[PDB]
Order: structure tokens, then C-alpha cells, then sequence
């Protein structure tokens, strides 16, 4: 029923009307602490010990990433691990290749046989196939992949969150909001993180990612396939962006404005575009605004262009052909919009 608002779930409502301090009192210090704990070194070492014998002629490196590493995790969060066997970091796979699937299938057996690991699921169909497994000595659930792109995203978020901590507080809040709204099947934590980033770029509080990726005499791209995955780690002082101290009042006001903005966004004509970082980025124009490697990649691979004929378009700022909200349905978008509207209303002073 499109003429009736979807009602905000009571689990979300109680948290929104509740003091925002309660949101963070335990959550931010926990998330900060979980960026680095000694358990992760045990996991990394155990993973290398387990898998190295099985790939004895190749270099092996483990890259940890995800919400724990960026600073928005909690004690139940999974740890994402990219296992790079044979210098595959710089190889881009739109859909996993046969050779990648074969490596993942071989790795599954190691976790299966090992007493130190419980195999939870082997997810082969996914866009990013993963092994979900529990590291039993620590009890931390680990998502093992063979794709470097999520790790690259994590390093960009770390820079963003460390430079402008308001972003981190906002992302902790909206992650919890998504969960209480029961929206995570359609809108991921990473998708709403990119929405927070884009919103703050419009406030001149974060740089466009394209700005951080100028290719000139002093700066060369790190490429994963056609994607530029590095960025200049410029101080915000040098970028001319102010660095705010996140207080409860500042956070609440930015959250109010965030939800109001996405309640009234025109998803039919515009996309959320942290690459460009400017207002009103048109769906009709975005593909002509990307770097030349995007055009060359899609020219050679026309089935791999960004999916724009979708209710909700949120573009990954590194993997520019990925609409991270491509699975949002018309009703799912209406639900999100209605929840944003009601949340902004409840955050008014």
C-alpha cells in the first residue's frame, strides 16, 4: 500500500526516542577498542599456518578488514579476512573465476579438517564467494574471501573515520538503526556507511574520493583491475576541511539532518555518489563522469556496467561499476524512506 506509511518498528523507535548518549555510552569505546586486539594476530597466524602447507609454492598474506577494523564493530561482529595466495591482490573479478572457486573449495577442506576451526557455511554462489568459519580458540567468526576489494574499502573508511570521527559515530548509530529496523537483508552496513559519507561530503566535511585520486607526476594509481584503490592520505588541514569534535548534540543534529535528507532524496533521478561527492549526481550522467578506465572496462565488458535501472543507486567509490543497493526493491526503498522520515521527526528538538 503505497499511500500508507510503513510504521517504524518499535525496537527502533525506543532507541531513537531514547537518549542518544545510551546509544554510544558503551558502543563507541567498544568499537574503538576492537580496531586492534591481540586475538586478531592469533587468527592471522593460525590462518597462515593452516593454509600455507596447502599452497607451498606461493606467497601467502592475510589482510583483515571489516567493521571491527574500521571502528564500528561490537563483540559479536565477524572478522573479514582476505587471504592472498600468489599475488592476486591486484586482480579484479566481477564474478569469481573458476580458478578462484577451485581455490576456495580447496580451502574449505582445511577448515573442515582442522580442530581449530568450525566450518559454518561455504557460500559459493555469492558475488564474493566466502568461507564462513569460527576460529575456535578466540570464538570470533571469520569470513574468508579471495578478493581484495573489501580490504581496500576498509582502508578508505579508516582514513575517513580517523580524519573526521563524527563519521564513525554516525555509522555506529545507523548500523544499529538498520538492525533494529530489520532492514539488513536489503541495505547493508556498508551501503549506509557510504550514505553517511556522501551526506557529509555535501556538508563540506569529507572530500570527494575522486579528489583524493588525482593521477599526476607525484601520485600514481594502485590498480585492482580497472579500479583505483589507493588515495592520497592528506590531512584535512591541507584539504581545507574542518575537523569537528563529535559531541552528543553535534551527533544528534547531523543524524536528524541525515535521515531528513534521505527521506526526501529523489532516488528516481539521482544516486548516492561518494566518488563525486557533490549534490544531485544524475543517474542519466554518471557513466560519462567516471575515469577512462571505467569506460574501457565496460566497453570490453558490456555486461559489467553499473546497475542503474534499480530503485536505489548507491555507487561504491572504488569499484565504480557496483551499485551496492542493487537488491533494494521498490517496497524496500519505500520502507527505508518511511523509516527515515519517522526517525528525523523523532530526533527534532
Amino acid at each position: 500500500m503505497q499511500h500508507i506509511t510503513v510504521r517504524l518498528p518499535k525496537k527502533a523507535r525506543a532507541m531513537i526516542v531514547g537518549e542518544i548518549t545510551n546509544v554510544f555510552k558503551d558502543k563507541y569505546p567498544i568499537a574503538d577498542k576492537l580496531k586492534v586486539i591481540p586475538e586478531y594476530d592469533v587468527i592471522e597466524q593460525d590462518l597462515c599456518k593452516l593454509l600455507s602447507p596447502g599452497f607451498p609454492k606461493q606467497p601467502l598474506r592475510v589482510y583483515k578488514f571489516g567493521s571491527r577494523i574500521t571502528g564500528i564493530g561490537n563483540r559479536s561482529s565477524d572478522l573479514d579476512l582476505f587471504v592472498d595466495i600468489g599475488n592476486t591482490f591486484h586482480t579484479f573479478e566481477h564474478r569469481a573465476s573458476n580458478a578462484t572457486v577451485a581455490k576456495l573449495r580447496a580451502m574449505r577442506k582445511f577448515f573442515c579438517d582442522s580442530e581449530d576451526w568450525r566450518l559454518i557455511n561455504f557460500i559459493e554462489q555469492a558475488r564474493v564467494p566466502i568461507i564462513k568459519t569460527c576460529h575456535l580458540p578466540t570464538g570470533i567468526e571469520c569470513d574468508i574471501c579471495l578478493n581484495s576489494m573489501g580490504f581496500c574499502n576498509t582502508n578508505l573508511l579508516k582514513y575517513i573515520f580517523e580524519s573526521q570521527p563524527l563519521t564513525q559515530y554516525m555509522c555506529i548509530y545507523v548500523k544499529n538503526w538498520l538492525e533494529r529496523c530489520k532492514l539488513t537483508e536489503q541495505i547493508s552496513t556498508y551501503s549506509i556507511t557510504l550514505m553517511v559519507i556522501y551526506f557529509l561530503q555535501l556538508q563540506a566535511l569529507l572530500p570527494p574520493i575522486a579528489m583524493l585520486q588525482i593521477e599526476d607526476a607525484a601520485n600514481q594509481a594502485v590498480l585492482v583491475g580497472p579500479w583505483v584503490v589507493n588515495f592520497a592520505q592528506k590531512s584535512f588541514s591541507e584539504l581545507g576541511l574542518q575537523q569537528l569534535k563529535a559531541t552528543v548534540p553535534v551527533i544528534k543534529g547531523f543524524l536528524r539532518n541525515f535521515f531528513a535528507y534521505f527521506a526526501k532524496f529523489d532516488y528516481e533521478h539521482f544516486l548516492v555518489c561518494p566518488y563525486i561527492g557533490q549534490a544531485n549526481v544524475e543517474i542519466a550522467k554518471i557513466e560519462r563522469m567516471l575515469h577512462a578506465r571505467y569506460s574501457a572496462y565496460v566497453s570490453d565488458n558490456p555486461e559489467c556496467s553499473i546497475q542503474l535501472k534499480k530503485p536505489m543507486v548507491v555507487q561504491d567509490p572504488i569499484q565504480l561499476n557496483h551499485n551496492v543497493t542493487k537488491a533494494v526493491t521498490k517496497y524496500g526503498l519505500q520502507t527505508f524512506v518511511d523509516y527515515c522520515q519517522q526517525t528525523a521527526e523523532l530526533l527534532e528538538e
